[PDB]
DNA sequence: TATGCCCAGCATCGTTAATCGATGTATATATCTGACACGTGCCTGGAGACTAGGGAGTAATCCCCTTGGCGGTTAAAACGCGGGGGACA
C-alpha cells in the first residue's frame, strides 16, 4: 500500500496530523508512529461519541 | 231549484329506474429535491527518498536518601458523664 493510513489500517490522516505536530511548535523532533497512534485514538473517541 | 248520481282533474302517498356527481381505490407517468459517486481542473500539503547530526539508549559507577529498628518521655487520643441549647417539627 502507498497511503500510510492504510498501512496502519485507518481512516485518520497519518501525514496531515504529522505536519500539524510540527506547525504547533510542540517540540524539536516528531515521532514516527506517534502520529498514527494519536490519529487512531481520536478516531476511537469520535466513534465512541458518534456511536 | 235543490239533491243525489256520471265523467274529468291535479296533488296526496308510495315505489322503480336512469343519471350527474361525490367518495374510495388502484396504476402506470411526469415533476421535485437531495443528493453521493465520478471526472473535470488545479495546489501542494503530504509522501517519498537521502543525509547528518545530536538526542536518547545503555551501560558502569557512586553515594545520597529513604526506610528501619529501637525505646522514653510525654502529649495526645479516647471515654465517659452530664446537661444545656441548638436542631427539627
Amino acid at each position: 500500500a502507498k497511503t500510510r493510513s492504510s498501512r496502519a489500517g485507518l481512516q485518520f490522516p497519518v501525514g496531515r496530523v504529522h505536519r500539524l505536530l510540527r506547525k504547533g511548535n510542540y517540540a524539536e523532533r516528531v515521532g514516527a508512529g506517534a502520529p498514527v497512534y494519536l490519529a487512531a485514538v481520536l478516531e476511537y473517541l469520535t466513534a465512541e461519541i458518534l456511536e
